[PDB]
């Protein structure tokens, strides 16, 4: 509708006045003043011109005429090029604003890069990288740009037309003071009537646009596959057939503009005809002197120039508006798993975890995990075994509180999860992820990410827990070797080794291992678990392992089939029962 | 230096003539013409003004005066504001160019999205996503936004000054002429001197800029890690401390400009003073007439204003230059592993492979692979076993020819691979990668990527071989579900099952498996390898497996220690030897 526009402009205005620093809160006044003086000069230059022509007509000494001429030339210097150009009053402000603009830009940026890191997991696993980056880079340049064309080229221009009608009405004749008024009115009423009839087009451009780029920016973030299967053509072609349909529409909306920018010309044109013709009539009938026909020949032009100038800008102002809209959209989304106000930090003494009839659904259609309850005594290791797709990892994801349960209760150390602050909750737990990703930085700094204070001593010693010390030293330059983006450059298993080294360095109260021996050879896992046995002496540990050679000494064993527990107990007590665990053990060992 | 500018401009100008379609090769002439007419009207308006002032001075009938004024209110309509704005002999050109700025904004896009996909691996595993995207999205607007300010606002302006000096010399006094000439000369000699002094600054801005964004577009790609280990603040801060340095070094290059834009004002100023004083003097000494003063008071103002306007654009015309420079660099590089001239398709008959004393290195510091040779008969399944980091995957990488060798020879089916075209070579081999990635699309289209002409019936039949048909149908919406981005949405092992189904659908001449049973439970591996034994009836296979339970029936077994072959033979022939393979097998079996 035509009201939302208003709401939007209001918001953009809020970012002008700096809020916090007094000094700056002054520059924003002086600047305004210079704006004031220039408006006056605009109505004092034309007048002086009349004088230097009047005197010349009647004749006078070379002396008197001289001083007068100098005056005119001076004032032109202080205001050259009308509104929207250079000069000496104007450009003296563009040198006292550079500072304020750098206080608004920063603030906006460090706000669209904080929110993106507070949103929840569900949203993140569905975004389209391409877009979430385009929006965040062009966005911070929209707000600054517009706030500088709506306070320095629009509002000023408008004020001038008015000052004009006051004059040309109480200092010249009168009728002339009407010809100007009507012109403007029509100019406006021919803009609105047209701007609307165009919006039917601009709207159906943005949508197609954001979908004529996606596919592509997703065939460059997955290079390997587009090579193995030797495509590399199927792709280039598909693009061509999308850069065509988009173009077919922009023509429509890049021609409407030429129409709007031509109809306006006429309205202006007619105005000049009326005025010029009438003025001459009067001077013939001895009512206004010739001199005067010069004033109404300079003031006018210098008052209609601005309108026409905006003609070469309409194109951009549109684009900038669109981008602002998008950014603001994002800053209105809401986090899903929030925190309860008035919450206290967790009290950690032993580390006991208990589940109480938890039911969970992903897409509200089926229950992936349902009716699970277990208890772990402090200082004990629990293991989970089952077929693929049974829901093993969902329990670990839910313990860390990345999602919210629907029913039941989860309690640790006698305290429920839902009322303690997450920030204090996550400081007691460290987990090795299923897949390893490393920053595009050096291996030493990748290892140090567990805690940003330790010196090379601990990094070095902790490097011995995973058995990577004897391997890194053989590398050229030792621990300052590069890793590459996402860690693809390094190798296949030492990514897992450095991940487990990070976790060991962190040394949390409770340790959880999703997969640890996925990529290691059969002669390296043993040593790793032997080293880990000395570290897990007094810490609760949950381990998941498809291979059953690791949980033979597990303190407790659980079997998950389709999210419902099927049996439990130790190793030998499960073997004697002759159940599914015994069947799988026999199948694996013989 | 000051000559590179030359080569640069030459290129940006090699794009203003559609090279192909004829029709278009015409619009580019009529456009040029309209330019001509306008550059004339500019000297036929000031003149008419004088006439309507002379007549008024001496008196005349309302009739005659009337038919004169009309003229000076028509020519104004056609000319418009000036040399950089709207009108009616200008707009009519910006409506016949839209169709030529869309044949130069395509050709230059489907050329920076092709080259990025023919570069080789080394480069790719070392880029910085953040940047490569940017360079390729802002880049296609520079070369289409400068060609429009170097053939419609510069060259035109220059022509006008000259026409002015010709006149004002052979039609008016001829002494004034000198004034104009000198003024312009000085204007230029100041621009050149100042521009260079400034360059020292602009150069040291770009560099810091591209590095104040890296550690920021790389903490939004690897989201998980920035949560597990908490953080989420350590980051926001680092950003702030880098948005400060950049700023401090721009208030330098955003103030130099204000200086350059004030000096120029003075030079222009002086010119007007000289002229006016002189002209007035002559009119006193009876040489010119009042009428004449009016001409030298309108022509000048409309011959200097066009220049000042450029004062408010300098900012952008810099940024655009910088971006063009970068794009060119990318389009100026070179592929690493090219193809020998000529050459022909590979003559495949059976499927034999041979290695002949291959020595190769990665970074010229260490020898990753050295002294490797083997051979496979047409129909078996060689296997490789060894410790981690021994170089198992490098052999597979070197077969596909992603990198290149230093010595030795590689022969397939009797033909060396170094001369045969890679396009024909890579149509006979299909490999499941070590890490599985999926397109952000539906599962059916993702699994159809093996061959684009496949049908639903054969896709459904082939999905049964991997054992996933009985699993997908239980999902809601069946085969039209989403997999998210990169495939993190699906599961932990179903990605691997989908990848192996893709490979089976492709059905190449030679099959290679890096790791297939990494994420599968022990109850599903058997059925899978039994199913895979049926399709390898007449296809050579190479299999890598850390677990030795799937290699017991291998036709040939190799042991790779540190890239040097230690022993070879079958399974029982190696068990009796009592070597390292026997030790590993015992240790695994317990
Ligand atoms: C905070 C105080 C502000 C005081 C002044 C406010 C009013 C300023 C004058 C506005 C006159 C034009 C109003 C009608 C157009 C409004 C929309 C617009 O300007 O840009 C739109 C996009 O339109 C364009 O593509 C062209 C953009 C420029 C059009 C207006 C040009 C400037 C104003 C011209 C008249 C004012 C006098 C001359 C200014 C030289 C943005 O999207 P939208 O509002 O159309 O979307 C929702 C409604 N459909
Ligand atoms: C193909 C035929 C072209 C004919 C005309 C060619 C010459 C046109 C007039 C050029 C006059 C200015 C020459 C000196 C500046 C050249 C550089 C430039 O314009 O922009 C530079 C960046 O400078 C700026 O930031 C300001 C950009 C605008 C400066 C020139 C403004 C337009 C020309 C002004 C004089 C012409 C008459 C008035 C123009 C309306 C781009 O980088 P760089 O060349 O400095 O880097 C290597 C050399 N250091
Ligand atoms: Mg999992
Ligand atoms: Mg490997």
């Amino acid at each position: 509708t035509w009201r939302d526009f208003g709401r939007k402009l209001r918001l953009l205005s809020g970012y002008l006045w700096p809020r916090g620093s007094p000094a700056l809160q002054l520059v924003v006044l002086i600047c305004l003043g210079l704006m004031g003086l220039e408006r006056a000069l605009n109505v004092l230059v034309p007048i002086f011109y009349r004088n230097i022509v009047n005197l010349l007509t009647e004749k006078a000494p070379w002396n008197s005429l001289a001083w007068t001429v100098t005056s005119y030339v001076f004032l032109k210097f202080l205001q050259g090029g009308g509104t929207g150009s250079t000069g000496f009053v104007s450009n003296l402000r563009t040198f006292l604003w550079i500072r304020v603009q750098q206080f608004t830009s920063r603030r906006v940026e460090l706000l669209i890069f904080s929110h993106l890191h507070e949103l929840s997991l569900r949203w993140h696993l569905g975004r389209r990288t391409g877009e979430v980056l385009r929006i965040a880079d062009r966005g911070t340049s929209s707000v600054t740009g517009l706030l500088s064309y709506l306070v320095f080229n629009v509002i000023p221009t408008l004020a001038d037309i008015i000052i004009g009608i006051i004059y040309f009405s109480m200092f010249f004749n009168a009728w002339f003071g009407l010809i100007v008024f009507l012109c403007m009115s029509l100019y406006l009423t021919l803009t609105i009537v047209v701007t609307e009839w165009r919006t039917k087009f601009r709207r159906a451009m943005n949508t197609q646009e954001n979908a004529t780029r996606a596919r592509a920016v997703d065939s460059l973030l997955n290079f390997e596959t587009v090579k193995y299967y030797n495509a590399e053509s199927y792709e280039v072609e598909r693009y061509r057939e999308a850069i065509i349909k988009y173009q077919g529409l922009e023509w429509k909306s890049s021609a409407s503009l030429v129409l709007l920018n031509q109809t306006q010309n006429l309205v202006i044109g007619l105005g000049l005809l009326a005025g010029s013709l009438l003025c001459a009539y009067f001077v013939t009938e001895q009512k206004l002197q010739v001199g005067d026909y010069v004033l109404f020949g300079t003031y006018i032009i210098q008052l209609y120039m601005p309108l026409n100038a905006f003609g070469t800008y309409y194109r951009m102002i549109q684009t900038n508006f669109i981008d602002m809209e998008n950014m603001f959209d994002l800053l209105k989304e809401e986090t899903e798993v929030k925190d309860l106000p008035g919450a206290g930090p967790l009290r950690f003494q032993k580390g006991r975890i208990e589940f109480e009839n938890v039911h969970f659904s992903y897409a509200d259609g089926r229950e992936t995990l349902q009716d699970v309850s277990f208890t772990v005594m402090p200082g004990q290791t629990l293991a989970l075994v089952g077929p693929s797709g049974a829901g093993k990892s969902t329990i670990l994801r839910l313990l860390f509180r990345f999602y919210d349960i629907s029913s039941g209760c989860i309690r640790i150390d006698g305290q429920d999860i839902s009322q303690v602050t997450q920030a204090s909750l996550r400081s007691h737990i460290g987990v090795v992820p299923q897949d390893t990703v490393l920053f595009n930085d050096t291996i030493a700094d990748n290892i140090r990410y567990g805690r940003v204070t330790a010196g090379n001593d601990e990094v070095e010693a902790a490097a011995q827990a995973a058995g990577i010390h004897d391997a890194i030293m053989a590398f050229p330059e030792g621990y300052r070797t590069q890793v590459g983006e996402r860690g693809l450059k390094l190798s296949g298993g030492e990514k897992q080794r450095v991940a487990i080294a990070r976790t060991i360095l962190k040394a949390p109260g409770i340790i959880l291992l999703d997969e640890a021996t996925s990529a290691l050879d059969t002669s390296n896992e043993r040593a790793i678990q032997a080293s880990l046995a000395k570290v897990c002496a007094n810490r609760t540990t949950i381990v998941v392992a498809h291979r059953l050679s690791t949980v033979v000494n597990a303190d407790q064993i659980l079997v998950i089939k389709d999210g419902c527990i099927v049996e439990r107990g130790r190793h030998e007590a499960l073997l004697s029962r002759g159940g599914v665990y015994a069947d799988m053990w026999q199948l694996q060992q013989g």
